[PDB]
């Protein structure tokens, strides 16, 4: 459990045209976090009032 | 008379450098449809309450 399951890398566009005297770096990424089943963690908490 | 006049039969042009992530897909045509004279043509109308 805890796996990373992961569509793509990150990747890296640039546009500059037609634009007006600019380059723009555009970065995208697609990955995300997600366990199976709810078991095996704990928080702690740990706490006041 | 009924004439198909054109200038330009149809393009498909393509962008995706970048879009902000979105290629964009453009589709023209310039055409007209035009009579000579007015007439040869009759409608019906067929109209009632």
């Amino acid at each position: 459990n805890f796996v990373m399951p992961r569509q793509r890398a990150v990747t890296v566009e640039r546009e500059r045209q037609a634009g007006k005297q600019r380059d723009a770096y555009y970065v995208t990424q697609r990955v995300n976090l997600q366990r199976y089943f709810a078991n095996g963690v704990v928080s702690g908490t740990y706490a006041a009032s």
